[PDB]
RNA sequence: AUUAAGACAUUCGUGAGUGAUUUAUUUCCAUGAAGUGGCGU
């Protein structure tokens, strides 16, 4: 296989910093690092360095000396482009 | 007066004709627009 698809579903409103666009979702840059870091830790069972050895070994590393980076590409988009927006503060107000 | 005297190795003649500094090469790789609440006990 080449292409993972995986659909999802939102729990708590995301607080993004770029809604002007009608495709605001999920920033790829922000999952990309977090699963890389995920995958390393569990591929070494809690360790990345052992997690990292072995992406190493299966030439699964972007650069093998530097960067925790996998060989993939992450895309994510809107299906449906209707969305809500919240008002999120501390303070309560009628 | 003597196998002697006279006689430009010279005339004409394009280093010229044909020819792509071209072919191959991702300005790309890594990176969280994030962190924290405080006081009125």
């Amino acid at each position: 296989m080449n292409q993972l698809t995986a659909i999802l579903k939102q729990h708590t409103p995301m607080i993004h910093f770029q809604h002007n666009e009608s495709g605001a979702t999920l920033r790829a840059s922000e999952v990309k690092p977090l699963l890389d870091k995920f995958i390393l830790t569990k591929l070494g069972n809690g360790d990345i360095r052992e997690g990292r050895l072995y992406a190493k070994k299966n030439n699964w590393l972007i650069d093998n000396e530097k960067n925790y980076a996998l060989n993939y590409k992450l895309s994510i988009s809107l299906q449906k482009k209707s969305r809500l927006e919240y008002l999120i503060t501390s303070s309560t107000f009628p």
